[PDB]
């Protein structure tokens, strides 16, 4: 309290008679009536060349140049003078002015000694009788003040550079009127310390300490300077402090002031000032008294006349700054502050201070933001001509810089408090909020800057980033919050029934194991918080446009905190699965769109494969599970309706039944949901399709194998359609699966998934093929039957140019004849079928019909297995009638005929296809067979029958020969000489004289003119006969010795009875074209061993019954061992 009432009655004594109505200096050109001393400088006025200025009023005598460094008041230091001068009816003239100037004062402005005296809660009588004492304390003018004075002059920092060197050698002198005093020199240095005390006396508050800083030059160019100007030690600056502007002990860094036009000055100096006045013992330093004043009036303003509202003051331009208050506040403070020498920064500092306790007021932090930059922009960029950095002029801060520094970092603080609960301290319902939120902002940046600039801080928190963590914490709490609060918070802001917008319980206001109900309403919240701050809190913060987005930092701080949560709750949904399937469906729809609408495109997660798609993978594993088992459940029902129905097909186009449509849609809606959820992890992707072409490959191959069950049953002839209808579904699978395959993304399918339904896609293909096979057998009976009753009627024409018109009829009328009974089948069903069958279905119904056609017709029309019977075979002395040339044309006719019927103008199958048929190409070459002629035949025969020149089974002997091809080489024809050596080991122990011989024989093409057979001797009763004979066969000239075989015939020799066959071998001369000759034990058979087309070829000769060669040749094949003596049957 007792600097408070001292300030009071120094504010009265301020404001009473205030500097802002002091009157002006009446400066005359004055030459000096006696030797004086400048009342600024202190220089000779003496005569015309050293004329100064008096002023008229105060008689305050100066040079010219020192009239405005005067500022001392026009009217004191006119009482002053008119006392030192002996003229008391002028001072008392002048105490009269001093009281008129009062009492205007008073009545002009009552208010301000009014609001003084409320600021200060003195009575309106202590105030009068205080406000009598303040007018005389002025009107005693200095006659009635004196004081002692104790100047220690402390350093200065920041001086100006003299020397020839670039630095100076500072020292100080300090006068008070009368007194001039000096300090010892400091030398070469810009911020010395003197830490020197001088004593005065001063019996004149309107006198004024000179405190002048030189450069003490001793040197010769000193010495000349002295000559022309007072002042030759290089003038450094100086400060002029007005005796008024002194209270008790002061320690003040005053700057220093130019007192000439050629003085360059930089720095200050630090000045601690001890002042005893008379009345005014031990008072406080005016300093401090102002910031008792100001901060006495602030709370007065705010708090007492306000209620604690700070009223922002309107004031605009660069000096806003130095207004505080409503006009009458601010001229106490101003009045005080330019009465008692407190420097605006001071103020400035000062009522910063104070409003950084009421800074959570509105607009607030606003002001003191720039009041902030205007105090960083006073101490960091104000006169660069100082060699000092920003925080060594701030620390010359007459405010304290550690007071301002520790004021700040509270502040600071405070901040980064509130700005931790900024949703809640800062409603988006208020603007002003939101703008009190921006400045309080702008405020820290503010704080942050002065830290970098003014206090040249290497690494301040930055602001940017201490806001941002800020954020985040509110964020935290936020999402505590509504993680709390959820069901009240979701329940009001979205329910449209509002049954349900009230207090659900705390565990559903948080997590719930039995519902996912939280989780999505708390999703809701997050986006409402996350668009909340993209909307209102990303605009109001657009400071670090670059560093901090509210929205960003929000979308990842709630995702991140939820995710967590959400994880560990899926684990545990996970682990209980008390949810249905389609409900973590429906999260993960919600998760993915939150996901990507927020955060997928956050630069944080943008940078990664999303992570939540884990979470609900078991989930979406256990519904593609359910989805197979209710997938085949419908199967059995949609086939169960479909067979029901008898498989209808669809329509007379969509060719298959209703069930393949029925399972498709299941199954592609089944992949849609999956498909929906773009799962953006590949593998995770690739593990659903793995599973899902599993439940697909199962579901379609227990479709066709369902119907290929079944599919025999429907292969009577009452229902032809129906199995053409489930070749059609079978076919429409492939079809399907081929679309669902490429909807799998084809080529961009997972390998074993794609694996999967390429095995799927080929067993269904086969299962066509063998659907198609067993649908063409029920037809083979019938074609059976066809081709028996196409052979009854062929039977009908033979050899016809000599037999009559019904048989001799055209050769196109015969093969329409014999065509009819196949013609009746295949035209109906083969039409039937190009309708009812899709394209594929058809064709592979034709091939496995065309195959089957060719094969009966060669079988049962070509080489009916009677004509073994009737002339391979013994069984009838019948020519058996060969195809005749008529019946080979008819037949290759009716074979045309087929063959355009199976190609159906191209609707069936190509023309390619069916020439190219081995089944057609087979039945031709038994039919080329029928009429070929014999030596060509026969070298058929040859060239064929191979394996008969590979060993004998059951042999019945051996016969020893040696035989020379030559190649002739008297003609090059192909001569063969055959040396019969021996036989041995003929099983012919006969009931008789055994009389062996040996015929041999040639066997191949073009030997009617040629001695077919020779024959050894016999040699009586010997089983081992040699002979020794060598016989010498012609072949052709023309077929090379391929085409030819020995066939070698042991024969007994009998009189009167047979000559009998023993046995007969057959040496192959293609090895004699390689070998020349040969030394060969043959064995000997009982019948020539032969093939199909051997005995084809033996039975079609055997009907060329005149022919001598035939005869011949089929006598000699037909030569078998006549049994006998040791046995009949061999083996091949």
């Amino acid at each position: 309290e007792e600097l408070k009432n001292h300030v009071y009655k120094k504010t009265l004594q301020a404001l009473i008679y205030p500097i802002s109505c002091t009157t002006p200096h009446n400066f005359e050109v004055w030459t000096a009536t006696t030797p004086t001393y400048c009342y600024e400088c202190e220089g000779l006025l003496w005569g015309i060349a050293r004329q100064g200025m008096r002023c008229t009023e105060c008689g305050v005598k100066c040079h010219e140049k020192c009239q405005d460094l005067l500022n001392a008041d026009c009217l004191q230091r006119a009482a002053e003078k008119s006392s030192k001068h002996g003229a008391e009816d002028r001072t008392q003239n002048i105490i009269m002015v001093l009281k008129d100037r009062m009492k205007i004062r008073e009545r002009n402005k009552p208010e301000i000694f009014e609001l003084i005296q409320e600021v200060f809660a003195v009575t309106k009588s202590a105030h009068t009788q205080q406000m009598k004492a303040v007018k005389q304390s002025v009107l005693d003018g200095t006659s009635k003040w004196s004081a002692k004075i104790s100047i220690t002059v402390v350093c200065a920092q920041g001086l100006q550079a003299k020397d020839k060197t670039g630095s100076s050698d500072p020292y100080v002198t300090v006068q008070v009127g009368k007194t001039k005093k000096r300090t010892k020199t400091i030398y070469g240095n810009l911020n010395p310390v003197w830490e020197e005390n001088f004593h005065f006396e001063c019996h004149n508050s309107s006198d004024r300490i000179k405190v002048r800083v030189w450069d003490e030059d001793d040197d010769i160019k000193s010495r000349v300077k002295q000559r022309f100007k007072r002042e030759s030690d290089d003038f450094l600056g100086q400060t002029i402090i007005e005796v008024r502007t002194l209270s008790g002990e002061m320690d003040v860094w005053y700057n220093l002031d130019k007192r000439t036009d050629k003085s360059a000055v930089s720095g200050a100096i630090r000045l601690h000032i001890s002042v005893e006045i008379k009345g005014e013992e031990k008072v406080a330093p005016y300093h401090v008294q102002y910031t008792c004043l100001h901060e006495n009036l602030f709370h007065f303003v705010t708090d007492v006349q306000n209620n604690g509202v700070v009223k922002i003051p309107d004031a605009k331009g660069d000096d806003a700054w130095k207004v505080y208050y409503d006009e009458t506040a601010q001229e106490i403070v101003d009045e005080f502050a330019m009465r008692y020498g407190v420097e605006s920064i001071y103020q400035a500092m000062t009522h910063f201070a104070c409003l950084s306790s009421k800074y959570m007021c509105p607009g607030v932090p606003a002001v003191m933001s720039t009041l902030l930059a205007n105090i960083n922009a006073y101490y960091a960029h104000t006169t660069a001509s100082t060699n000092v950095s920003a925080s060594d002029r701030f620390a010359a801060s007459n405010f304290g810089k550690e007071r301002f520094v520790k004021l700040l970092d509270q502040l600071h603080n405070s901040l980064r408090i509130d700005l931790s609960m900024y949703r809640n301290n800062f409603p988006a319902s208020s603007p002003e909020r939101l703008q009190d939120l921006k400045s309080t902002v702008d405020l820290l940046t503010s704080i942050t800057f002065f830290r970098m600039k003014v206090q040249e801080l290497q690494s301040p928190p930055r602001a940017s980033q201490v806001v941002k963590d800020c954020v985040k914490a509110c964020l935290n709490s936020t999402y505590e919050y509504i993680f709390n609060n959820c069901h009240e918070l979701y329940g009001r802001e979205y329910q449209t029934d509002p049954a349900k917008k009230g207090e659900v319980p705390p565990e559903e206001q948080g997590p719930s194991i039995k519902n996912l109900d939280f989780w999505s309403k708390l999703i809701t919240l997050i986006v409402s918080i996350i668009e909340e701050d993209k909307n209102s809190y990303t605009p109001c913060l657009n400071q670090f446009p670059q560093e901090l987005n509210v929205g960003k930092i929000s979308a990842e701080v709630m995702w991140s905190l939820f995710a967590q949560d959400m994880k560990y709750a899926m684990e545990e949904h996970d682990k209980h699965r008390l949810c249905k399937s389609a409900d973590y469906m429906n999260l993960h729809f919600k998760v993915k769109w939150l996901y990507n609408e927020y955060v997928a495109e956050l630069p944080t997660f943008k940078d990664r494969v999303p992570e939540y798609p884990a979470w609900f993978e078991p989930f979406v594993i256990q519904w593609l599970d359910e989805n197979e088992e209710v997938s085949r459940d419908f199967l059995h029902g949609a086939l169960e309706r479909d067979k029901k129905d008898g498989f209808q097909q669809t329509s007379e186009h969509a060719l298959f039944s209703c069930s393949v449509v029925d399972v498709f849609s299941q199954l592609n809606q089944s992949f849609e949901i999956i498909k929906k959820l773009e799962c953006p992890d590949p593998q995770i992707v690739g593990h659903y399709m793995r599973r899902f072409a599993k439940t697909i490959s199962n579901v379609l191959l227990q479709y066709a194998d369902i119907v290929s069950k079944d599919f025999a049953s429907y292969c009577s002839k009452e229902k032809e359609k129906v199995p053409c209808i489930l070749m059609n579904n079978t076919q429409q699978l492939r079809v399907q699966l081929e679309k669902m395959f490429e909807a799998m993304g084809g080529k961009e399918l997972d390998a074993e998934a794609s694996g999967t339904l390429k095995e799927l896609q080929v067993k269904l293909n086969n299962v066509l093929d063998e659907l198609s096979h067993v649908f063409a057998t029920s037809f083979q009976p019938h074609i059976e039957e066809c081709v028996r009753q196409m052979g009854d009627i062929l039977s009908q024409v033979k050899g016809t140019g000599n037999v009559p018109a019904s048989a001799c009829s055209s050769v196109a009328q015969d093969a329409d004849n014999v065509l009819q009974p196949i013609m009746d089948l295949l035209d109906s069903n083969l039409t039937l079928f190009a309708k009812i069958c899709e394209k594929t279905v058809l064709k592979r119904v034709l091939k496995e019909l065309w195959k089957l056609v060719m094969n009966t017709m060669e079988r049962t029309i070509v080489l009916p297995p009677e004509f073994l019977s009737k002339l391979k075979d013994h069984m009838v002395r019948e020519e058996a009638k060969s195809l005749t040339p008529k019946q080979c044309a008819v037949v290759e006719l009716a074979l045309d005929t087929i063959k355009q019927y199976f190609h159906a103008g191209g609707v069936g199958l190509k023309k390619t296809f069916l020439e190219k048929s081995p089944d057609l190409q087979s039945l031709r070459y038994a039919l080329s067979l029928y009429t070929q002629a014999t030596d060509l035949l026969i070298k058929t025969f040859v060239q064929t029958q191979s394996a008969q020149g590979s060993g004998v089974e059951d042999p019945v002997g051996e016969v020893s020969v040696h035989v020379e091809l030559f190649t002739h080489p008297g003609t090059g024809e192909q001569k063969v000489t055959v040396k019969v050596v021996a036989a041995n080991d003929l099983k012919w122990q006969t009931s008789g004289i055994f009389r062996p011989f040996i015929e041999v024989n040639i066997v191949g093409p073009q030997l009617s003119d040629k001695k077919r057979k020779f024959a050894t001797k016999s040699k009586n009763n010997s089983w081992a006969p040699k002979y020794n004979e060598s016989f010498q066969f012609s072949l052709s000239a023309d077929a090379g010795p391929e085409c030819y075989e020995l066939q070698v015939c042991v024969k007994d020799y009998c009189f009167a009875r047979e000559d009998r066959t023993v046995g007969l071998a057959v040496l192959q001369l293609r090895e004699l074209a390689q070998r020349g000759s040969a030394a060969c034990w043959l064995p000997l058979g009982r019948r020539i061993h032969m093939d199909d087309t051997g005995l084809t070829v033996l039975r079609i000769l055997s009907q060329r019954s005149n022919d001598e060669v035939a005869k011949e040749f089929v006598k000699l094949k037909s030569d078998t061992r006549s049994a006998e003596e040791g046995g009949a049957a061999p083996a091949p």
